[PDB]
């Protein structure tokens, strides 16, 4: 096909990606005419032992693919080494709400089959279970509102993605994190839950969440959660909890609204980096004690499996510990604190250091990046999209950064066929 091709390019240090990048482009110069684009892309993904200093120069002709190559070995660009060494795939990071925006769905639902299957699967359930099309929530000119509205549409976005990745792109998980409702994903990945009943969880509730809507607030604050629980004990303040631990200098306090306030202005004053979160409930705290039984029976007939793939439950008091995913589990995950942060460290001290958020915006990247430097280790925290991403050859864009820090990955997903031509190798 005359469409355009993903050609792969690597080497040992940026000088040398771009001899690399030289080379190559004059020898596709001089065997353009001999040469199928399809075979060149075959040979130099499948054919070449991928090396540390990575790149990929997109081209729908021979031509285009020269100007591309001189581009790269002509420019000054510093391309970072890979993270990961082809050995472990990349972690899903399935954040909370927040991350929703206007027609985030629309590109993805056109470009992507895969994503368009599962969305499908998704509409009857959730139309049975909230009430609302997923389809229009997603691909409407305004962006979702309301708690039973936007996480059915975050989590429909969150699978999609996921099913596109693993089904289109070759990329199977290494391990999957979610965070508050990211678990109902973070589950359907790893297999603890089938996707109809991830639904029926996050339906579910989302629905009863509504009951205790105006309950009080949230806001995030740039210190450690024992330093932020010694404050608040300080100052006498029993009615505001730490509610999430998302990396080692991270927290979300939640509590009446007055006091959440009153405390983010305080730390701010301190030139201490506090923000207010959009929520009128405060999860994670006692405020979602009156909904819990009612939650319980809700979710009696989720049937929970074994989970299939390294699930680091930010439930769980140990994240190794694979969960049973079963309405008690929900329950936990709703009012116990969000231990973000412990998952993270769990999977990045087992070796993962590749990690892709499947989100509609990327919530939890600097999350991630906070614990890696608190280990002193070399991460990659990728976000699957941006809100307003123009998304034209659909998720191919996280396949290419999932390629450059080193996640492992099927290249016959991308590359089934092909012949393997003779061209350049160059020396170490």
């Amino acid at each position: 096909h005359s469409s355009p091709r993903l050609f792969m390019l690597s080497s040992t240090s940026s000088d040398a990606l771009r001899q690399t990048a030289r080379q190559l482009a004059t020898w596709v110069e001089e065997h353009q005419d001999c040469v199928a684009a399809s075979d060149l892309a075959y040979t130099l993904a499948r054919g070449r032992a991928h090396r540390p200093v990575r790149t990929a120069v997109v081209a729908a002709n021979l031509p285009e693919l020269v100007e591309g190559l001189r581009e790269v070995a002509d420019g000054d660009a510093l391309y970072d080494a890979a993270v990961g060494h082809g050995d472990r795939g990349p972690v899903w990071v399935f954040s909370g709400q927040g991350s929703q925006w206007a027609a985030m769905g629309t590109q993805l639902l056109a470009s992507e089959p895969v994503f368009a299957a599962t969305i499908a699967k998704l509409e009857p359930v959730i139309a049975a279970e909230s009430g609302f099309s997923v389809t229009e929530a997603i691909t409407a000119q305004q962006t979702v509102t309301g708690i039973d509205k936007v996480q059915p549409a975050v989590f429909a976005v969150q699978v999609a993605l996921a099913a596109t990745m693993e089904q289109t792109y070759g990329v199977r998980p290494g391990a999957v994190v979610g965070h508050s409702m990211g678990e109902s994903a973070a589950a359907v990945v790893a297999g603890a839950l089938s996707l109809e009943d991830a639904a029926r969880v996050i339906c579910r509730r989302s629905k009863l969440m509504t009951r205790i809507a105006g309950a009080g607030a949230m806001g995030s604050v740039e210190l450690p959660a024992k330093q932020v629980n010694s404050e608040l004990m300080a100052r006498g303040i029993d009615d505001v909890v730490v509610s999430v631990v998302a990396s080692p200098q991270s927290t979300v306090i939640g509590g009446t609204s007055d006091t959440v306030r009153d405390l983010i202005a305080r730390w701010e004053q301190r030139d201490v980096m506090a923000r207010e979160v959009a929520v009128d409930v405060a999860f994670h705290s006692p405020q979602v004690d009156p909904i819990l039984d009612d939650l319980a029976a809700a979710l009696a007939d989720i049937a929970p499996m074994t989970p299939k793939v390294p699930y680091y439950s930010a439930t769980l008091f140990d994240p190794r510990e694979q969960p049973v995913c079963d309405g008690a589990y929900w329950v936990d995950n709703l009012r116990n604190t969000v231990q973000f942060a412990a998952a993270v460290q769990a999977a990045m001290e087992d070796g993962y250091r590749v990690f892709a958020e499947l989100s509609p915006h990327p919530l939890l990247t600097h999350a991630v990046e906070q614990t890696g430097r608190s280990l002193d280790m070399s991460v990659a925290a990728l976000a699957g999209m941006r809100r307003e991403q123009p998304l034209p050859h659909g998720l191919r864009g996280l396949l290419t950064e999932l390629h450059r820090a080193g996640a492992a990955l099927d290249y016959s997903a991308l590359y089934p066929a092909g012949r393997l031509v003779d061209a350049p190798l160059p020396a170490w």
